[PDB]
């Protein structure tokens, strides 16, 4: 028994064909089964023919006879159809409201999540269907991971370099960072974990979490997880106040946090607030300063990634008493300078998935662009807070959507928070970039920030762009542009100072070839998010949707403190770069 995900009406029915088995009311179950392929219905029991070796499961071909379910062919003379009167038969028949249209629910229930349109719907439907969609998508993502073949160590060539044998009649996952494996040793009658791993083309390179002397018949699978049901909204109902509520402003604050005093007061005067922090504008400084402005406030700092949490930890360690901080860790190497798993500590740093059920004066949820609606709901379920602050940048990268192949995901569809920030605007904006030369700031100010982002630094004059398509080769899941690397090679010979540069591209394969040819450290745009370097060399590699995506371009060029070389495939983004043009040697 439970609540219908369309009406809320009490019900004894779940759709057995839906992967999350959502409770549907007599009417909503009916409208769902007759307008889709979903015909298996579950109650206290499953609506299936309780006849011996009858296969009939379709509820519309089934009848209650006695206290058992039968099809047409096996039913007793005294029976009634389970599925008639615009209703499916279960408890609480007399309390059932229905809906005008069941169309959004059916689309969520039946879509394969390969098209942007599925995520648009998941983010504009009713709040109750946002949760259904978020569960459904996530269960679908975890199942897609099982669809991948096992990789088995066929030969150890060296340290860090292997030969894999792949399970026949199942696809191989992409060999990039967005696919994290887990090793396993063959035991008497079982298997035991041996740390997570990632692979890249060579033979394959592997950069595992822990170190080992792994040997033949050792195997690797992407760890999939049980997805729990969601209950809490993606956002609590908003409230505006006429005074700061449940918080006590400090009387003395350092001129280090004085720029955020108005913002800090705004946090205290509504239930939740959104802070758009562009690259290098002081998001973690904001987040910790909030503790100093409200010194008695119990604050839970959360984010999706251990790295995002640890960065809040590093910033805390420098401003907050260490004995008032705790890092929550469940039973990967993260931040180890705070007492571990002390929930009742004033300052709690903890990833979304490991959050305890607790209260707080303020919840700071950082790197919000990377959050899914699933994450947003979990936080609301675990943390009852007086104030929620959502910090991030809808102009930066979202969580990879492993299943999305067709269409682009616009930032207003990344999650409910980014939706608000893109529709009504952010509550608070960090308007001054301290990281980047003015050429980069000016470029992205106009590209994605509506000319509201201001440079601290002057022009560097070390910001260059070259228009060069070169030559694109494709391997199994990546792109390579050797001539764009050649242009970088010739540039470096005439500009040896740039040998301190980081190499960035939209493709792991481009990066692997650049690494060998240039010896620069490499990053994907996606892995560079949150990092900064003095000098950046960027090869666009292709002009795909992937490589021209404005959020990815934005992250790519805002990594640079001093200089950047952009080797561009795309005339559009080339013409938007406010950088000195260089001809081709
Ligand atoms: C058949 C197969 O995929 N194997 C396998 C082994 C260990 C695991 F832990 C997982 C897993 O986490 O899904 C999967
Ligand atoms: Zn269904
Ligand atoms: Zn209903
Ligand atoms: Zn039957």
């Amino acid at each position: 028994v439970g609540a219908c995900v369309l009406c809320n009406s009490q019900t004894s029915l779940r759709c057995g064909a839906c992967i999350r088995r959502p409770f549907l009311c007599c009417k909503c179950c009916y409208d769902h089964v007759i307008s889709t392929s979903h015909k298996l219905v579950l109650s206290v029991n499953p609506y299936v023919c309780n006849a011996p070796g009858c296969d009939v499961t379709d509820v519309t071909q089934l009848y209650l006879g006695g206290m058992s379910y039968y099809c047409k062919s096996h039913k007793p003379p005294i029976s009634f159809p389970l599925c008639a009167n615009g209703q499916v038969f279960g408890l609480y028949k007399n309390t059932c409201v229905g809906s005008d249209n069941v169309t959004d629910f059916n689309a969520i229930a039946t879509c394969d999540w390969t098209n942007a349109g599925d995520y648009i719907l998941a983010n504009t439907c009713t709040e109750r269907l946002k949760l259904f969609a978020a569960e459904t998508l996530k269960a679908t993502e975890e199942t897609f991971k099982l669809s991948y073949g096992i990789a088995t160590v066929r030969e150890v060539l060296s340290d860090r370099e292997l030969h894999l044998s792949w399970e026949v009649g199942k696809p191989r996952p992409p060999l990039n960072r967005n696919y994290v494996f887990t090793g396993y040793r063959v035991t008497k009658n079982s298997k035991v974990q041996i740390g997570e791993y990632t692979f890249e083309k060579g033979a394959v390179v592997y950069r595992g979490t822990t170190t080992y002397k792994l040997n033949v018949g050792d195997y690797f699978v992407l760890t999939s997880h049980t997805v729990m049901p969601l209950s809490a909204p993606t956002l609590v109902p908003q409230e505006h106040y006429v005074r700061i509520t449940g918080l006590y402003p400090t009387l003395n604050i350092s001129d280090e946090f004085s720029s955020n005093v108005a913002n800090y007061q705004k946090v205290g005067m509504q239930k939740y607030s959104t802070l758009q922090g562009p690259p290098g504008t002081g998001k973690s400084h904001f987040a910790i300063g909030l503790a100093l402005y409200y010194p008695s406030a119990r604050i839970v700092y959360t984010a999706c990634s251990h790295a995002a949490v640890d960065a809040l930890c590093e910033k805390a360690l420098k401003y907050l008493p260490i004995d008032k901080c705790s890092r929550i860790i469940p039973a990967v190497e993260c931040f180890d300078k705070f007492k571990v798993n002390s929930t009742l500590e004033q300052y709690v740093f903890c990833t979304v998935n490991a959050l305890p059920e607790t209260t707080a004066d303020i919840v700071v949820f950082d790197e919000i662009s990377m959050a899914t609606n699933y994450d947003l709901s979990v936080v609301n379920a675990r943390l009852r807070a007086k104030h929620y602050v959502y910090i991030g940048d809808p102009a930066q990268l979202p969580a990879p959507r492993t299943l999305l192949t067709k269409g682009t995901l616009e930032p207003e569809y990344f999650n409910s928070v980014c939706r608000l920030m893109k529709t009504i605007g952010p509550d608070m904006f960090l308007g001054t970039c301290r990281r980047c030369p003015a050429e980069i700031v000016d470029t992205v100010s106009a590209l994605v920030y509506d000319n509201k982002l201001k440079a601290h630094k002057d022009k560097s004059a070390q910001c260059f762009k070259m228009f060069y398509k070169g030559v694109i080769t494709h391997d199994v899941s990546s792109a390579i542009n050797r001539p764009q690397i050649g242009v970088v090679r010739e540039f470096l010979t005439r500009n040896p100072a740039w040998r301190k540069a980081v190499f960035i591209s939209p493709y792991n394969s481009q990066n692997a070839v650049a690494s060998k040819i240039l010896g620069l450290p490499t990053q994907t745009v996606d892995s560079s998010q949150g990092s900064e370097y003095d000098y950046v060399i960027f090869t666009q590699t292709t002009e795909t949707a992937h490589s021209c995506n404005v959020n990815r371009f934005n992250v790519a060029i805002t990594r640079a403190k001093v200089g950047i070389l952009c080797i561009m495939s795309d005339r559009d983004l080339y013409d938007k770069l406010q950088f000195t043009s260089l001809e081709i040697p």
